[PDB]
């Protein structure tokens, strides 16, 4: 007869948007599946073998390098005091979201403490403008799961000094997104939004502003933060985010349960 | 006069392997130093502007995945359970180096749990043998400091079914070492160890073991767990393995305090 909505949903983790009611029954619609997926990841492991989220942090970081940009790799486990200082304090939506560990410590939430601190250092070494990148994990406790990750990973980009504009800014995000082949638009210190339909890519700020004083930083600058897993989930048309996580249940948007 | 130990250590954060007592005082000695560094600094950031950590990562990816292992990225933050399931008991060292996170959960000190499950899932998809590998962070509080780190990165990779065997094992671990450029001794389930000097590098492992069976793990298998901080430290000569770590005191293993 009719598909229970338990079958759908196991069905539902075994297609891929690429897939195409009937007089079919649930054993051999799942033994279809079954068998494309297992062809899927044979095709993986006999040509490419990368990880989609690797692979993008690849590209990503191959993209900020050759535009002048540093690659940065800092702590992922940063002091709690820098959650005090970005701040959030008890009454903001982020302090609920912290993923605390010991007394002094905590996963970060973002990637600009980290990013303030060698803007600051980098100053006093590099010549104008200073232009840095970091890619990786980031920590949020968070109530929704369609569009988020407790455990997710995320793209930061700066420059600070000459050039800090909103136009330039713009041209950056605009080269980026075209570069991953992501159909985006900008909503508009200057803080802007790069959404993808009402999916929030990436939060664009136009500095100085006046949180900058607090991590010793004086000077113009221009920043966006984005997430991989919402590119990812963009760029490869999966239906839920978990698909583009770390992930025990999916490699490559492809279930693992088969 | 002769230079206190405070200023010794000075110099010695703004020294390089490659640097080459005086008539000479300690103002003029720091400041050539801090002329130096912030040239290395400027040539990296003119030149090539990658990472060290995240350049090995790459390089290190390629090699395995030009061998035949698929790249894996799996949850940093795994289920407490998956310590207890790995025969980490309150009785065992490790057991006293968890960064515990919420009730039910911690960050990964090793990344056996994830693989493991990758293992026993990819082989009802994959054909003989089943060849994967994962490079990312792993935490362990510890009390050295001097080859340890608490944020560290750790490359596991594994081979299961066909061709487990010491010899092999030993074959890809000495072909790996060459590729990147760095002596080692091998020092002999079969549980084998790869040393530099007095430092490990790796800890390999000839399965199977009386533990695969909890991880629904029944075949033969090979595998080993590099620290890359300690590869770069190897590498680099660095003298202290935090110049290798993510971190906001070095960039490349060259301070940024100058
Ligand atoms: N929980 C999450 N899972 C996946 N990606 C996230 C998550 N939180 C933030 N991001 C990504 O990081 C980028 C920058 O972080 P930011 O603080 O700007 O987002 P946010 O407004 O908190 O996200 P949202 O409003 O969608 O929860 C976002 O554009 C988003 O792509
Ligand atoms: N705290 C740490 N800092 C840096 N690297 C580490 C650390 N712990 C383990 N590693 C690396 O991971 C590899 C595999 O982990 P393993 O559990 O085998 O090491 P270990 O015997 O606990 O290390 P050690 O005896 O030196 O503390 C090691 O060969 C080492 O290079
Ligand atoms: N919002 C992202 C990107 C950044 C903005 C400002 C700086 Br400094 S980094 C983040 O917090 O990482
Ligand atoms: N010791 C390292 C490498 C591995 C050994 C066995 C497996 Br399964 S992975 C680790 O625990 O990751
Ligand atoms: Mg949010
Ligand atoms: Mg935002
Ligand atoms: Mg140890
Ligand atoms: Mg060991």
């Amino acid at each position: 007869p009719a598909l229970t909505k338990s079958q759908t949903d196991r069905l539902e983790v075994l297609l891929n948007p690429k897939d195409e009611n009937s007089g079919k029954p649930f054993r051999e619609l799942e033994s279809e599946l079954l068998s494309r997926r297992k062809k899927d990841l044979q095709q993986i492991y006999a040509e490419e073998r990368e990880n989609y989220l690797g692979k993008l942090e690849r590209e990503i970081t191959r993209f900020f390098v050759d535009r002048g940009f540093l690659e940065i790799k800092s702590p992922i486990l940063i002091p709690l005091e820098y959650i005090e200082r970005m701040g959030i304090d008890n009454d903001t939506e982020l302090s609920k979201q912290i993923f605390r560990v010991d007394k002094n410590f905590c996963l970060r939430p973002m990637l600009a403490p980290n990013l303030y601190n060698y803007l600051r250092k980098l100053d006093r070494a590099l010549p104008d403008p200073i232009k840095i990148f970091e890619i990786g994990p980031c920590y949020r406790k968070e109530s929704d799961g369609k569009e988020h990750l407790e455990e997710f990973t995320m793209l930061s980009f700066i420059q600070m000094g000459s050039g800090c504009t909103r136009e330039n800014l713009e041209s950056i995000i605009t080269d980026f997104l075209n570069h991953l082949g992501i159909d985006f638009k900008i909503v508009g210190g200057d803080t802007l939004d790069v959404m993808h339909g009402d999916l929030e890519l990436s939060s664009a700020v136009v500095g100085p502003i006046p949180l900058d004083r607090e991590w010793g930083i004086d000077k113009p600058w221009i920043g966006a933060g984005f997430g991989l897993e919402r590119l990812l989930k963009v760029k490869h048309d999966f239906k839920n985010i978990k698909r583009a996580a770390r992930s025990e249940s999916y490699y490559n948007g492809i279930s693992t349960n088969l």
